[PDB]
């Protein structure tokens, strides 16, 4: 449990439980988080479609955050 991991769970501000199930279901940085189409975040395991727009709109802000 490295880098990726470290990165979902300080800017998605999620537990790193999940973090970790993200990684497991093959994604890696925050722009697919961001901007990979919904129905293939809503195909992981634990995640609804609120759940998913709140991270993706978590992802966003973190990527403006990181571009500064
Ligand atoms: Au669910």
């Amino acid at each position: 449990a490295h880098a990726a991991i470290d990165t979902f769970t300080k800017y998605l501000d999620i537990d790193e439980d999940f973090a970790t199930v993200l990684v497991e279901e093959g994604f890696s940085t925050l722009e697919e988080l961001a901007y990979v189409p919904m129905k293939e975040l809503l195909e992981i395991e634990g995640l609804d479609e609120p759940t998913v727009e709140a991270l993706r709109e978590r992802a966003k802000n973190a990527l403006a955050t990181i571009a500064q």
